[PDB]
Parts: C-alpha cells; sequence; structure tokens
C-alpha cells in the first residue's frame, strides 16, 4: 500500500494563511511536487472536523468561543483570555476554519490507517501539539494530534505517540495524562525559561496513567549521532514494554540547524534514521509536522523524510519550483550544522535514559 498523502489546493491554501508560518504549507507541497513524490503516494482530500469530532477532545464552550470571534476577527473579547487567545494565539477571522480544517485533515489521515487504505498517512499541516481542551496555546487553537490519536482509538487499543519537536508536547501528554492506552514520548530541549516549561524525565503521568509518559529533556546543540542514540534507546526499550499497534509520530523541524530558535543542532538524516527505526516496526503510522520556522529548511526536511517513507534516494540539488529562489545560498537539499558547542553531558544523557528504562519496568502489558 502506497503512503496517504493528505492534500488538497484549498486545504494548502487554508494552512498557508496562518501568520506564523506564512506560506509554509505552500512551500512544502511544492518542494515535495518539484521531486515527484507525490506520484508515488495516494493523494486524499482532507474533510474538514465536524463539531462533534472537535469535541472528542475540546470542549462545546471553546469551541463555541473560537468560532464566535473568527467571525469577525474580534480580537478583544471579554472572554479570549480566559480561552489562551490573544498574543501567542490571536483571534484573526476565519481562524476557526482553519482549526475545523486541520483538525480534520489528521483525522482524516487516521481514517485511512483504520480502513487499512495504507500504512502511512501525512498531514505535514498537522501536529499542533500544544491545545488544551479548553485553551489555545503555543500557536496551536486546536490539537489535531489529539484528535487523530482518539479517532485511531476507535480500533487500535495501544497508541504510541513520538513527538520529536523542539517542544514539549504537554497538550497531547495533559490529554492522556491519566491512561494507559496511549502512552507519549517527548524528546525535547528542557530548560528553565524554554517554552512551554514542562516535560522533565521526571514526568511520567498520572494515576492509572503513571509511567505511560516518558520525557527526553535535552541541551542546547545536539547533533544526528547522539540524537540517534537516544532516540533509538529509549524507542526500543518503549517498543518492547508497550508493545504499541499505532503510531503518531510530530515530527516539528525547529530542531534542524538554521531554525531562528538556534536551540538543536540536527539535520534532516538524523530524524530521518529516528522515523526508519519507527517504520520498520511495520505498524499503522501517522505522520505529522510542527513547528519549523526557517521555511525553506522546514520543506527540506519533510521533503528528506517523505523520500525516506517513499524509500527514494533524492538529488542533492533544489529543483527548479516556485520557491527555488529561496533556497540560497546554496540551493542544495541538504543541511549543515552550526558550528555551536553540544551542550549534552554523556553522563547526564545516560543518567536521563536509566531513569526512563526505571519507569518502563513498571510498563505491564
Ligand atoms: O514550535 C512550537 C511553537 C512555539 C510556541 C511559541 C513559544 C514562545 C516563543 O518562542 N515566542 C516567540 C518566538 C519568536 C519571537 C518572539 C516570541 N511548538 O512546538
Ligand atoms: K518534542
Ligand atoms: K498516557
Ligand atoms: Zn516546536
Amino acid at each position: 500500500l502506497v503512503p496517504v498523502y493528505i492534500y488538497s489546493p484549498e486545504y494548502v491554501s487554508m494552512c498557508d494563511s496562518l501568520a506564523k508560518i506564512p506560506k509554509r504549507a505552500s512551500m512544502v507541497h511544492s518542494l515535495t511536487e518539484a521531486y515527484a513524490l507525490h506520484k508515488q503516494m495516494r493523494i486524499v482530500k482532507p474533510k474538514v472536523a465536524s463539531m462533534e469530532e472537535m469535541a472528542t477532545f475540546h470542549t462545546d464552550a471553546y469551541l463555541q468561543h473560537l468560532q464566535k470571534v473568527s467571525q469577525e476577527g474580534d480580537d478583544d473579547h471579554p472572554d479570549s483570555i480566559e480561552y489562551g487567545l490573544g498574543y501567542d494565539c490571536p483571534a484573526t477571522e476565519g481562524i476557526f476554519d482553519y482549526a475545523a480544517a486541520i483538525g480534520g485533515a489528521t483525522i482524516t489521515a487516521a481514517q485511512c490507517l483504520i480502513d487499512g487504505m495504507c500504512k502511512v498517512a501525512i498531514n505535514w499541516s498537522g501536529g499542533w501539539h500544544h491545545a488544551k481542551k479548553d485553551e489555545a496555546s503555543g500557536f496551536c487553537y486546536l490539537n489535531d494530534a489529539v484528535l487523530g490519536i482518539l479517532r485511531l482509538r476507535r480500533k487500535f487499543e495501544r497508541i504510541l505517540y513520538v513527538d520529536l519537536d523542539l517542544h514539549h508536547g504537554d497538550g497531547v501528554e495533559d490529554a492522556f495524562s491519566f491512561t494507559s492506552k496511549v502512552m507519549t514520548v517527548s524528546l525535547h530541549k528542557f530548560s528553565p525559561g524554554f517554552f512551554p516549561g514542562t516535560g522533565d524525565v521526571s514526568d511520567v503521568g498520572l494515576g492509572k496513567g503513571r509511567y505511560y509518559s516518558v520525557n527526553v529533556p535535552i541541551q542546547d546543540g545536539i547533533q544526528d549521532e547522539k540524537y540517534y542514540q537516544i532516540c533509538e534507546s529509549v524507542l526500543k526499550e518503549v517498543y518492547q514494554a508497550f508493545n504499541p499497534k499505532a503510531v503518531v509520530l510530530q515530527l516539528g523541524a525547529d530542531t534542524i540547524a538554521g531554525d531562528p530558535m538556534c536551540s538543536f543542532n540536527m539535520t534532516p538524516v538524523g530524524i530521518g534514521k529516528c522515523l526508519k527505526y519507527i517504520l520498520q516496526w511495520q505498524l499503522a503510522t501517522l505522520i505529522l509536522g510542527g513547528g519549523g520556522y526557517n521555511l525553506a529548511n522546514t520543506a527540506r526536511c519533510w521533503t528528506y523524510l517523505t523520500g525516506v517513507i517513499l524509500g527514494k534516494t533524492l538529488s542533492s540539488e533544489i529543483p527548479d519550483h516556485e520557491f527555488f529562489t529561496a533556497y540560497g545560498p546554496d540551493y542544495v537539499l541538504e543541511i549543515t550544522p552550526s558550528c555551536r558547542p553540544d551542550r549534552n553531558e554523556p553522563h547526564r544523557i545516560q543518567q536521563i535514559l536509566n531513569y526512563i528504562k526505571g519507569n518502563l519496568k513498571h510498563v505491564v502489558i
């Protein structure tokens, strides 16, 4: 079964309108198209999420508020601050249709996996992992990752969420904090002052979900080899302990060298090794994007990872296409790490891995 690629011209145009990542969806799609990768995938038009689908996670009061301020773009509603709207998540006109489109696209990908249409379904414009049931957060108005997991739960009894974004996947972790049917694994920068502030290795979930949240706090400057070593170690133990039946994988590209966040120092090759490790489990896998604020590098990264999913080696030269002039100064697909130090002490990393190994001993059946 060829991978499913969630795409429509109207969906990309809607995603392009997000003020924090303008035209990023067009750049990702047009680069993948220029490498001719869409011909090797099953292109599926996303459905827009219904109110009832979004309310599987979000409260009706939040959804109705988002719908109301979306009408005229009311960025001064008295209740908006209560719902997390205003600064990182402004109440712009049409944002509810934007949110419902991204939520629906991830649900559509999940439904493709349930129906056996494919073993891999891709929504690069998804991955908005910070939104809470009743609150926008960190550029995220709707938590499409949670919506996709809840759709997968119609069929799959154990779902593994893996979050390789620079930031802690707090909204997804919190949504499933109290359950053992969904295990969340997040690798992220963890440093006092760095958003969202949560996700220490000691954060393991709560109640019946205790030990079914895994957090790998990492410092500035990590590069491909050490990151893969960490990721493989954790995922090997998680797979043995939890035996997931489906995977949701968030691949935010704000870890990549050259991102204005200027924190990690990864290239798509290292992220791609993590992706390959998950793919060889041969489980139903839902692929999401996320952060990524060097727009050309984010397109480079997700195009390369689409190649990985397809088992294809891509030419190093960026093909001639609409956004070719954005790929300077070198106009190649490869990304060179910055000449910055790796702040990850090997013994602290090993201590973190030791803690996680101990936690996963408690994970039973
Ligand atoms: O990538 C993300 C979204 C990050 C949400 C924003 C965090 C706060 C922040 O970095 N704000 C900021 C960034 C650049 C310039 C000014 C403020 N989540 O994974
Ligand atoms: K993460
Ligand atoms: K959990
Ligand atoms: Zn991020």
